[PDB]
């Protein structure tokens, strides 16, 4: 029964916005209307941080400087990351089985993503403030 | 707005996870940090990808296509004020002298990317 002791986790959802879409109405959308909605699930299960990474006409010119002479194939090009840090994997399989989350967030989803195109990725991590 | 430099890699293709992991926590990892101090980074975070996390992963994914996995092997995140403290770092000679080489023992640098976001932040 004794086991390797839980390491803080990382769930992050990699997003392509819609094609039709422009980046302003995508980052709206995403700000203001699905992180509202996602607070309050996310403090319920205990979620220890909730972060938004934007990759948008206000960061992309320090993007394009930051990289210069790389090739496009060496940036990652998702619009946005939404990035959950949790102790335990078991608060997000519960909140995924949340009839309320589902009813809610799931069909806000086809405002703003691209679903063939957006990924997951759930990690360990190391993490060090200064 | 804060911003985060996220580096995507991808093990070296001739090396285990074991060893990729091993590398980046005991010797990257606090080859890095002085460096990260010095310059204005206010948080370092190391994403790992292995044989602790993918049965979680898998879980959690269960059902999804397998192409919905992103494939990386670590993920490193710099949390920053400017993109200038950034460039004063890559530009120091011990920084390139040390952390380059490095690379080559555990990153398929063919297959690594990076990403410059601006960052909402809620903590709880």
């Amino acid at each position: 029964s004794i086991g390797e002791p839980n390491r803080l986790l990382c769930w992050s959802i990699y997003v392509t916005k819609k094609p039709d879409q422009s980046e302003e109405d995508h980052h709206n959308h995403v700000s203001k209307v699905n992180a509202p909605m996602m607070i309050p699930f996310l403090k319920k299960y205990g979620i220890v941080r909730y972060t938004v990474k934007h990759n948008d006409a206000y960061s992309k010119p320090k993007q394009a400087a930051l990289m210069a002479g790389q090739p496009e194939e060496n940036v990652l090009a998702y619009d946005t990351v939404f990035e959950m840090i949790v102790k335990d994997i078991e608060s997000i399989q519960t909140m995924q089985k949340d009839e309320e989350f589902l009813r809610t967030t799931i069909p806000d989803h086809f405002n703003f993503a691209d679903m063939t195109r957006s990924k997951g990725s759930l990690t360990w991590i190391e993490e060090f403030t200064f």
